[PDB]
């Protein structure tokens, strides 16, 4: 496949198939689909067991059960490090059990990379509802290209070349960060790594969605957006 979409879910079982379903009936279908499994209940399982039919969708499903095992790593890092182990595509791009991709998302990204042979990372804008109807909007413009998206762009966001994988491999021994300092804002820790060696071009339209209508205390304390923010402005690249 051309693309390569790694989806990571645990426990949202209200918000997964429709997650699951915005990606599955995309215009641009030359994908494969990776749902990485954090091991959830029940309910989340049966919600998810039908759309194991489509042939795209890979499923694995981790054994991690436990206080010490859910701490011990940011585990969406690692489980998307090991789809990016497995993956075919060209392209690779995120999603989450709680985010929903617009129709044209995939083509219109594909299409952004296959046209501009320069840029290996691109972002899109995003939007939340705020459900109570809906009572606020809320929009995360693409308006730069931009060396410090750390906290400015999110997870859900992006598409980028598999040879940006390399690099960040290279300097830094793995993709995505696994440390559990950087558990709330793992996505954040990962585009600081990308930043070092390239920036994020965007693409200015809305092609994300989301819904809002023991564990805590076992993690280190959590390092912050400012400080990878200073950290890239200090470093200099734009
Ligand atoms: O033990 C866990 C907890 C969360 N997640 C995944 O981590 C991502 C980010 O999680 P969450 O939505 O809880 O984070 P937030 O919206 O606060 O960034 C989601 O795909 C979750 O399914 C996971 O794989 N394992
Ligand atoms: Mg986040
Ligand atoms: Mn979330």
């Amino acid at each position: 496949p051309k693309v390569s979409v790694i989806m990571t879910s645990y426990n949202k079982s209200d918000y997964v198939a429709k997650s699951i379903s915005s990606i599955l009936s995309q215009t641009f279908s030359d994908f494969e689909l990776f749902i990485m499994d954090d091991n959830s209940n029940e309910e989340t399982l049966n919600v998810i067991r039908p759309f194991l039919n489509d042939n795209r969708v890979r499923f694995y499903q981790s054994d991690i059960s436990g206080v010490k095992e859910r701490t011990e790593k940011t585990r969406y890092a690692a489980l998307i490090n090991q789809a990016i182990e497995m993956a075919e595509g060209e392209y690779i791009t995120y999603a989450t059990d709680d985010n929903i991709y617009m129709p044209d998302r995939l083509l219109k990204m594909v299409r952004e990379l296959d046209t501009h042979p320069e840029k290996a990372v691109i972002y899109s804008a995003s939007k939340t509802y705020h459900l109570n109807d809906i009572v606020k909007e809320t929009v995360r413009p693409a308006a730069q290209v931009t060396w410090n998206a750390p906290c400015a762009i999110d997870h859900c966001s992006v598409m980028h070349r598999y040879s940006v994988l390399e690099k960040v491999k290279e300097k830094f021994g793995s993709y995505w960060d696994e440390s559990p300092a950087f558990y709330r804002i793992g996505d954040a820790r990962f585009f600081w790594r990308v930043n070092h060696f390239y920036p994020f071009y965007p693409l200015d339209e809305e092609l994300d969605l989301n819904y809002i209508t023991e564990f805590v205390r076992n993690l280190p304390p959590q390092r912050n957006c400012r400080e990878l923010r200073e950290s890239l402005k200090k470093l200099g690249m734009g």
